[PDB]
């Protein structure tokens, strides 16, 4: 068996890594990373997390299994971050949360739940989107279709082309929205647009699936769910997949959740059971450590105070780099307007460079970036900003 | 969309615990648990585990992602544990290990790998088996078929019906073997019987899949891998799904591995990349905490020393409760020979009790058992042994 299995193709983001740690020549800049890096270039453990991990060390008495849905307090804190402090969704008891292995595991259990219990046969994702959205939905047996999103010329949300591509989508199709900090584009709808899409979605019959992986990195924790909260205001049913990988620095402990809301509680209880059946045939029940660290910090006023300040300085660093990048491009002599970098959100933006420009940048040296011209702004430091900008100007 | 989604039935194992908690009776006994419980009735955190968690607390500088296959020495260590330190499979670089969320996770990853890359279509599981076996394989789109195993009349392995049901069972069918401590019977093949099944497995063309959830709980760490090792001597190809939930008491940190062995190095690397492609569309990369704890313990000779003793104490406690159960039973008047209980391994046995006697023990007494009559011997203490045997003697 296996004698003739063909290799899997190299995961585009994930293959640049080894080319980088193989280059080993001097002042290399890797901007194809998917994680936050500080001014040192390190991805530290938040000290709010180090303080909650020692409370757990000293307080845990069992590593017995968690329920299929995970830790209760985890679920409740997630519903308050997503829908806000006193919403009807929470008080009417219309939402159920299964703690999950990361934002990806959330996507995948929604997908198995949806493939196995509904008539959904499609999901519309944006062009472009995180590459792995096509593969997780596809591995569940769903067809993924692409709506338009980006304007390659003006560097914006081509709203008129997104509405228009979306008009081909039928009722009972799921449409996938990135809740804030769009990967790879960083371009996000205004509240006025989110409300347009909300209303259009009610009347055309889409099921909304929000993927909320960077809450806190564009504007702020609540501001960032303004979009999800306008859909939630008017939808009877919707699904939200989130991740605490980026805002808690908890990448490898696999921390995310998958929230179901339905019209009332007895329906969402009946549907969450089939969601829970999906989890049990997948990994049985979730990793406790990282979700325990998330629920400890969010449950306690002192730790949550320190965490919000750690999320704030990460947000503010990215914002300082976006600004310091288009100013250094200006004074080192760039002949294109990069102002648009300042209008986009979170760690990613398309620099607007050609495939052959990113290949020459890497080979004629030093700057590594995703072949799409995607650049992670958190890989820039005041120290490497001038050699990086040096090289981008030298290839324009 | 979720309006007419139907409930999903009570999980056989899971749903009993509620019934118990919620019964609020006096001296009640729960033998429907699936975790080790000590003499006092609790599932503690191993001392060696708590020492590696302080080591990690003090030493981790980042929670940046793990590769798709997780921690390398985690993988090296489980290959030596499974196949012994000088195995040709290791020296010839014929096996690849991916770290997964638990043994359930390992089994869903093998299933998605087989279902979407291979031609498998069928996997044969013993009758009876752990009930969630059928659900992980069915969720990936594979038929599960049953082979006979257990003789109710003599309480043994009737090898003749097992060998006879694995006939025909087409070349290229998957056959799942519990490596040691068969759940639910505790009935295991002898080394002559493992060697016969190995020989008949290469004659016939089957793909063996070992579920290895309890290594160390029958007669030893190494004694318990003789079966697998007897197949691994003769096969070109083999999959192993192991869990570190029980022998390390790390139930909820989801620690398990999925090992692929193919006939040589180049084939396992081409087949393992499609395995990684299956992982990446599921949860993307594995929970780091529980597996970091298993690699710190197994790679530090001091800690490994304390752990093997902790593991040994748990094996011996279960061996004592098995003797103490048939003894107390013979003294309280027990009408039937229960000596077979001592012949079986690990934490489970079928008590040989009727669905109606199992409800008699719950409704009239405090004894909770799964309706198959499966009891977990680790839920017995020197203390409750005699109220428990008085109740089953009353229903015989
Ligand atoms: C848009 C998006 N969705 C999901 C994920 C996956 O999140 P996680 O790392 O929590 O699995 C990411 C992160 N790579 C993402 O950017
Ligand atoms: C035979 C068998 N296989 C796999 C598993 C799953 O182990 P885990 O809880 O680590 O996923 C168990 C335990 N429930 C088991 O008994």
């Amino acid at each position: 068996m296996f004698e003739n299995i063909t290799a899997a193709p190299a995961d585009p983001i994930l293959g640049l890594a080894d080319l980088f740690r193989a280059d080993e020549r001097p002042g290399k800049i890797n901007l194809g990373i998917g994680v936050y890096k500080d001014e040192t270039g390190k991805t530290p453990v938040l000290t709010s997390v180090k303080k909650a991990e020692q409370y757990l060390l000293e307080n845990e008495t069992t590593k017995n299994y968690l329920g299929i849905d995970g830790i209760p307090e985890f679920g409740r804190c997630t519903q308050e971050l997503l829908f806000g402090k006193g919403s009807a969704l929470i008080n009417d008891k219309r939402a159920r949360t299964a703690q999950t292995p990361g934002g990806t595991g959330a996507l995948r259990v929604a997908a198995d739940f949806l493939a196995k219990n509904t008539s959904v046969k499609r999901v519309w994702v944006s062009n472009p989107s995180w590459p792995n959205h096509k593969s997780v939905f596809n591995s569940a047996g769903l067809e993924v279709r692409e709506y338009a999103y980006y304007d390659a010329e003006n560097h914006t949300l081509d709203f008129d082309a997104l509405i228009n591509s979306l008009n081909e989508a039928q009722a009972g199709d799921v449409v996938l929205f990135h809740g804030c900090c769009h990967n790879p584009t960083g371009i996000d709808p205004t509240l006025e647009q989110w409300q347009t899409l909300a209303q259009l979605s009610v009347e055309k019959g889409w099921l909304p699936l929000f993927d909320f992986a960077y809450q806190g990195f564009a504007r702020g924790l609540e501001e960032d769910a303004e979009g999800l909260r306008a859909f939630a205001a008017m939808h009877k049913e919707l699904i939200v997949a989130s991740s605490y990988s980026h805002n808690f620095g908890l990448y490898n402990e696999r921390v995310g959740a998958c929230t179901l809301v339905a019209a009332d509680s007895e329906t969402v209880d009946r549907a969450f059971s089939q969601m829970k059946a999906a989890i049990r045939a997948n990994y049985s029940n979730p990793p406790a450590h990282g979700a325990s660290v998330v629920a400890t910090i969010l449950s306690n006023d002192a730790l949550r105070a320190i965490w919000e300040q750690e999320l704030t300085d990460m947000r503010q660093r990215i914002q300082r780099m976006r600004q310091l990048f288009v100013n250094t491009l200006q004074e080192k002599g760039a002949n294109r307007d990069f102002s648009f970098i300042i209008k986009q959100n979170g760690m990613f933006s398309f620099s607007g460079l050609t495939k052959e420009q990113v290949l020459r940048l890497r080979e004629e040296f030093g700057v590594y970036a995703v072949a799409s011209g995607r650049v992670n702004v958190a890989g820039m430091t005041p120290d490497n900003m001038a050699p990086l900008c040096e090289a981008i100007v030298a290839v324009l």
